[PDB]
RNA sequence: GUGUAAAAUGUUGCUAGCAUGCUAGUAACGUUUUACGCCC
């Protein structure tokens, strides 16, 4: 009865008792009764090594298996009786795990001595259980607008600002006279939409102050309405007396347009034409030239001031990130105080009206857009077409959900026929690719080939997928190329080269194709409306780099992003049901994001309160942001509950980091170790992988893991990497190549990394800390003992990631907050087949890959002494004498102990204060802050929570 | 994006026997669940 002691249930304990016991017996069969009334009687024995109490079933049934069936009822019956098998053993069995035992203290007395001194020493006792705007100036002799300083030397110095504009004129009129690729680009961007109205154009934006362009995508007009308006200021021979500033929402767009932009002028990049991307600066000539950058590069050029720049030309606004809106709000109260200012804001298809209304309903011009309108078709037209229904042949939740595609009517083609047949929907197949080869070879459309595949990762598989069905993934009949920020520069001007007719061109992209870039063949669109959502919920701390259906505006975009004068045809892989009843725009990310760096920078401008500043914005952000903005800022101590920036919050303003990475570069320079501090904060940062991959590869190879030396950590590997990188770029680049591709070195990586370096350096220099402490701390790998650089880099590194720390259990099943299962990136130093045990059960990453809490990036071995020095920010005490970290770690040390380390919670912060206070006596301290720099050195030594008892 | 053993279904052919059928299994088949152990 409890036990459900029946034949198809309660067998399985019985079955892994008989695996224990290794009795491959069953049970033997006797014929009872005739060959009309027939039975047999099946016989097994049973012998018990725990209990010494043989037993034997001996039953009868209809037929051997009944026979069978019938003893093993009697057999578990009679197990039960014997009170040694388990009861229930129903289909729910599962096996977990948990903490097994730390390290828990266990130091020398000499450290707990230091301890005692230091808490004593210091007397920390613990319990044991107004809206102002940016000055900006019209351009002035002797004054450089991309430094926004005085340069007070070289030329200007003594040439006036006419002389330059004749001089640009001069040399534009030259161009003019003799440049003729010049001349093929300047007719290549007449015969390009928007020169039509030039004259227009550079007229609207004279007559106010705040204009609006508005004109269909693809019309090559953000790298072309700059430049005519420089071409229109430099006709009067007035180019000296006007510089152009442009904000890109995306980095790789940024460096795309600023080499389209240079390459079209026929320039080297960084003469007329600059960019400036976070930690890349290419600046230009001061005078008579073109700035492209992203808008976090603005948002903090916005602090020195605007002085020296013309006109601004902000680019799409209808991606509604947070960074353009805020700019934009900005921006507003910018041109309105100074009127001799031109802001620009540019479109691509939005119903532009709000954007008119918010600036006193300014002028909203259009462009003529040639266009042909093409044919949509949904499932049912394909199903209609070419067959469609088969395919490749918290946990959940409630009955909201409405599956559209089982909800609708059979008024359609052979939908049974189809399905009977084949199909492939999920992934694409040969049905897709085929049917448009037909339909281009019966219609006489010969044209390209476009996809909008949600994510990198999908994209890969797919051309994968395609390249091993290569009869039709054949590149030399169909030509595929991949489109994404990852892939390097090389794929996408490959992208734009044409290619002959016959070689069909079949993209492969995203979101980024389409805006920024157009191809001009594109024909047929083959969308899915999937979209990458790298959304993070601060709310748990929990990644996710899922996929969500498009916006109903950006499908809108999609079907029009194709058929610019030939027919064109939208293959839309949705129903009609779906199709109407998605939302009609896209959540603006500005209303559900954690806005603790904007309060920041708002607080950097002094721009006065924050919450009527948000008001006075585009959309008002709901209270939650706001009030968890402040709470971050007050927590952190970067800005105080009065509104009033400390040092450390106008400190950390200036960094090009999150807050979580300049807490620590702040103690970087504290206890000697700033230079491992930069390159962790720039590694971490700056999401990068670490080595060069080759292709066909799974793990990391013999020297890939061997960099990261005895210490066995990707973050040490990273160091010495960079310290071989430097000591080799000490020598010539030529060798330096080939080595580094020996070595499987990024390269890029490794340059991006050293430039962060320097130039988070550079800004501590100029905070106030001395030069001494940012000297190279060279850590090395082979040896396995201990180094206080490289340990307290390391403690500082589990200070400034937290909560990404994970316990490690077996291979690459490693534990994460809350009891869940992930595992380790293939990137990672610490990827391999074999099962090795390291020498702490205790490693921290950079990154949570894949949406359910699997893919972990950026690990490193961290010491078992964190506990409550870099390991949270809330420690607590358990039963049976255990502390408890992040309710999810447990550790066995008493609970005076546990007192003493987390005593040392409000001193950290008091040491980020006062280091802050005064940044030019950092090395020089207190005599208390000496002792707690050296106790906490000696404490985050790799092997020292093992005196006593190393176990 | 996987294999092993166990159990319920029906199936392929065969087997010992009974007044064309029947009483039982056999080797194999796929389905569904169980755990055992991989790789992302
Ligand atoms: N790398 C390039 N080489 C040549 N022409 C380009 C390049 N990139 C863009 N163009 C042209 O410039 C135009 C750019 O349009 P775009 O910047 O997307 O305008 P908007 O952003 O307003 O839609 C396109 O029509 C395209 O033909
Ligand atoms: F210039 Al755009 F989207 F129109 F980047």
């Amino acid at each position: 009865i409890h036990g459900n002691w029946t034949i198809e249930n309660a067998k399985e304990r019985l079955n892994i008792y008989k695996q224990t016991n290794n009795i491959r017996d069953d049970y033997k069969y006797t014929p009872v009764g005739p060959e009309h009334a027939r039975s047999f009687l099946a016989e097994l024995s049973i012998y018990v090594p725990a209990l010494n109490r043989t037993v034997t079933a001996r039953e009868s049934g209809s037929n051997k298996k009944s026979a069978s069936k019938s003893c093993a009822l009697s057999l578990v019956r009679q197990l039960f009786h014997l009170n040694v098998i388990e009861p229930f053993s129903g289909t729910l069995k599962k096996k977990k795990d948990e903490q097994l035992k730390p390290y828990p203290v266990k130091l020398s007395p000499n450290l707990i001595n230091k301890i005692d001194e230091v808490i004593k020493g210091l007397d920390l006792p613990v319990v044991n259980p107004e809206s102002s705007v940016i000055p900006w100036a019209p351009p002035q002799a002797n004054w450089n607008t991309w430094h926004a300083c005085n340069i007070d030397e070289g030329e200007l110095a003594t040439t006036s600002i006419d002389d330059l504009s004749m001089d640009y004129e001069r040399s534009l009129r030259d161009r003019r006279q003799n440049d003729n690729e010049y001349r093929q680009f300047l007719e290549f961007r007449e015969k390009l939409p928007i020169a039509a109205m030039r004259s227009e154009i550079l007229t609207a934006i004279n007559d106010n102050p705040v204009v609006i362009i508005r004109g269909n995508t693809g019309c090559g007009k953000t790298t072309q309405i700059a430049q005519y308006i420089l071409d229109d200021y430099i006709c009067s021979g007035q180019g000296g007396y006007a510089n152009i500033y442009v904000t890109q929402p995306r980095r790789i767009s940024a460096i795309s347009v600023a080499e389209r932009v240079a390459r079209e002028r026929c320039e080297q990049l960084g003469d007329t034409v600059g960019y400036s991307v976070r930690f890349e600066s290419v600046f230009p000539r001061p005078y008579g030239a073109i700035l492209f950058c992203t808008v976090g590069v603005l948002l903090r050029k916005l602090e020195a001031g605007l002085r020296g720049v013309s006109h601004i030309i902000v680019d799409e606004i209808h991606e509604r990130d947070v960074n353009s809106d805020f700019l934009l709000v900005i921006l507003r109260d910018m041109v309105d105080t100074y009127p001799d200012l031109h802001v620009i804001l540019m479109s691509a298809t939005i119903d532009t009206t709000k954007f008119s209304k918010y600036f006193g309903i300014c002028p909203v011009l259009e462009v003529p857009g040639r266009a042909f309108p093409v044919q949509q078709f949904f499932l049912e037209d394909i199903i209609q077409m070419t067959d469609f229904v088969p395919s490749a042949e918290s946990e959940d939740k409630d009955e909201a959900e409405i599956n559209y595609n089982k909800v609708c009517e059979d008024k359609y083609s052979q939908k049974t026929r189809n399905a009977m047949a084949m199909l492939s929907e999920s992934d694409v197949s040969f049905e897709l690719l085929e049917a448009l080869l037909m339909h281009i070879k019966s219609k006489n459309i010969p044209g390209a080939i476009l996809v909008f595949l949600p994510g990198w990762n999908l994209i890969f598989a797919l051309m994968k997928f395609l390249q091993n069905t290569n009869i039709f993934g054949d590149t030399s009949q169909y030509q595929i190329l991949p489109c994404h920020s990852q892939i390097p520069r090389d794929e996408q001007r490959k992208v734009f080269e044409p290619v002959p007719e016959g070689v069909t061109k079949i993209i492969l992209s995203t979101n980024i194709a389409e805006t920024s870039i157009t191809i001009d063949d594109i024909v047929f669109v083959i969308d899915i409306c999937k979209a990458r959502m790298k959304l993070f919920t601060s709310h748990n701390n929990l990644t996710s780099y899922a996929t969500v259906w498009a916006s109903k505006t950006n499908l809108e975009q999609r079907k029009g992003r194709a058929g610019r004068v030939r027919p064109g045809f939208c293959f839309t892989l949705c129903s009609r049901a779906r199709f109407q009843a998605l939302e009609d725009n896209l959540t603006p990310e500005m209303f559900r994001t954690p806005l603790h760096e904007m309060a920041l920078t708002i607080k950097l401008l002094r721009l006065g309160s924050i919450h009527h500043f948000l008001s006075k914005a585009l959309e008002p952000p709901p209270v939650d942001a706001v009030i968890e903005a402040e709470v971050l800022l007050r927590e952190m101590r970067c800005l105080d509950a009065n509104d009033e920036l400390t040092p450390l919050g106008r400190l950390l303003a200036r960094l090009p980091i999150e807050p979580r990475l300049g807490k620590m570069m702040v103690l970087g320079a504290v206890f000697g170790c700033a230079d491992l501090m930069a390159i962790m904060a720039s590694y971490s940062s700056t999401f990068s992988e670490v080595f060069s991959l080759d292709i066909g590869q799974r793990r990391l190879a013999n020297h890939q893991k061997a960099l990261s030396g005895t210490k066995c950590s990707d973050h040490v590997a990273m160091i010495v990497a960079s310290q071989m990188w430097r000591r080799e770029k000490q020598r010539g680049e030529h060798m330096e190549a080939r080595f580094c591709d020996w070595k499987g070195l990024q390269m890029s990586t490794m340059n991006v990394i050293w430039d962060a370096k320097q130039q988070l350096l550079d800004l501590l220099q100029q905070a106030g800390f001395p030069e001494e402490c940012m000297i190279s701390h060279e850590v090395d790998e082979r040896i396995d003992g201990d180094d206080p650089v490289l340990d307290v880099s390391l403690a500082l590194l589990c200070l400034g990631l937290y909560p990404n720390i994970c316990v490690h259990k077996e291979k690459r099943k490693v534990l994460t907050t809350e009891s869940k299962a992930a595992l380790l990136h293939k990137t990672s130093v610490n990827c391999s087949n074999l099962a090795v045990t390291f020498p702490y059960p205790f490693f921290v990453f950079g990154e949570k890959i894949r949406t359910r809490a699997v893919s972990c990036k950026q690990l490193s071995m961290v010491s078992p002494l964190q506990v409550i020095l870099f390991g949270s920010r809330k420690i607590d005490l358990a039963a049976n004498n255990i502390v408890r970290v992040d309710n999810w770690l447990n550790f066995d040390i008493e609970p005076e102990l546990a007192a003493k380390i987390g005593a040392l919670k409000p001193a950290l912060e008091d040491l980020i204060t006062v280091a802050c206070d005064n940044p030019s006596d950092i090395l020089r301290l207190e005599e208390p802050y000496a002792q707690l720099v050296k106790v906490v050195k000696d404490l985050c030594v790799k092997s020292a929570g093992d005196f006593g008892l190393q176990r």
